[PDB]
């Protein structure tokens, strides 16, 4: 589908893994796999209609406190998504608290963007992160947050029907438009994103 | 009023579309502000009936004073007669914003200290001249966020915004972090009961 505005930059927070395996007679922690192929589907429309930036909500320090089992999965689930990027023409960045053993040492590789391939879409992931510890990472204290190579999101994308942040980037989404779909993160469709796109267009 | 289970204990509160409900009514884009003072009066009346501890109304941005004159004094004249309506009331009131400028009206500054005004049944704080920048930069990396200038203004658990914009405009983005974001397609100043009720049964049933 053809729009008259697109955003520069989309904020996706891919919720609602766990309420999707329970749904499917799964354990809480099986939802997670099932949330890769929708994020590169994602990505490949993006690279499609032509959106320059993408930030992902891989997890956040507090969801490090659940049970080993779902942290495992989300963490593999996680890892899994970005290997593949890599694979695709990504500019990749990874933000998070790497000063955390909860930090996965496998995307240590990513804290600096890195171009793959033609760098069709910068795509970056928020991993072990926390709001307070980007604010308080830091007028130089703003342009020094710990995510200061994020800019400014234009729309924020969120499944799972939960219509909070749950403290994605407090400074980037400031004035950022919100648009909630209620089916969980695996149950992704092109139309989720277009019906996204038709709203802002419409802002 | 409804046997809720739970209420927030902190909404916060976007009166947009001011501007659009005028034209609407063939006014002037300004004279819009003036039919959003008896609306923020009801939501008051309203939260101290069924319990809301403390509210946050987003009054005018430090962006908003870029606007045209007239619109801003329009603006400005109704945040100002809104916080005296409200100081008739069962109201705890505190102003936050830059006072530092000659954008901040001299008639609110006495509000920038939290005041009790009669028996105090809400909290009621108003975003003045307020811009999430001046609010974060305003700040040990722990006395710096408990020093934002919003520092006396606690976590929002439900905010409400009336003009259909599902959108923060920078209120108050420590606050704002996890708060669950209830959207009003009506303009402001079309407030009614039903509104806040429907936002209530949307935070509950969260
Ligand atoms: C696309 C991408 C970034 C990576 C692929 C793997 C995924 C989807 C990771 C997300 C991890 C978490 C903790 C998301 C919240 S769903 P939840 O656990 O809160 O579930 P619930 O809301 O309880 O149903
Ligand atoms: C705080 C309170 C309860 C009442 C005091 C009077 C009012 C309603 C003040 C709010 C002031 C502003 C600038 C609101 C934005 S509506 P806009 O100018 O952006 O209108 P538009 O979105 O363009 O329609
Ligand atoms: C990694 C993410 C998708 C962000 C967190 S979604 P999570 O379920 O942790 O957040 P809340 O519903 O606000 O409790
Ligand atoms: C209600 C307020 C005082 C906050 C601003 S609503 P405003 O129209 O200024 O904000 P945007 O729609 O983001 O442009
Ligand atoms: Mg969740
Ligand atoms: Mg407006």
């Amino acid at each position: 589908p053809k729009f008259k505005r697109l955003p520069g930059h989309i904020a996706i927070i891919p919720d609602g893994n766990r309420r999707w395996a329970l749904d499917r007679g799964l354990e809480k922690h099986e939802g997670y796999k099932h949330g890769i192929v929708p994020g590169l589907e994602l990505y490949d429309i993006c690279v499609k209609i032509g959106i320059g930036e993408v930030t992902f909500f891989g997890f956040t320090q507090d969801n490090t406190k659940r049970p080993q089992i779902q942290r495992k999965a989300f963490v593999d689930a996680c890892i899994k998504s970005v290997k593949e990027l890599s694979k695709h023409d990504a500019e990749l960045l990874v933000v998070g608290n790497t000063n955390s053993d909860m930090f996965p040492k496998e995307l240590l590789a990513y804290t600096k963007r890195t171009k793959f391939g033609k760098g069709k879409v910068r795509i970056n992931f928020l991993v072990n992160y926390g709001w307070y510890w980007d604010l308080t990472y830091a007028k130089k204290m703003i342009e020094n947050i710990a995510s200061a190579e994020i800019p400014r999101i234009d729309l924020l994308i969120r499944w799972g029907g939960r219509r909070r942040l749950s403290g994605m980037l407090p400074v980037q989404t400031v004035y950022s438009d919100i648009y909630v779909v209620d089916e969980m993160w695996p149950d992704f469709k092109p139309e989720h994103l277009f019906n996204a796109l038709e709203f802002y267009q419409d802002q």
